[PDB]
């Protein structure tokens, strides 16, 4: 889990 973003991805969309 991350959403540092948002997901728990990687600067993910």
């Amino acid at each position: 889990e991350e959403s540092d973003d948002d997901m728990g991805f990687g600067l993910f969309d």
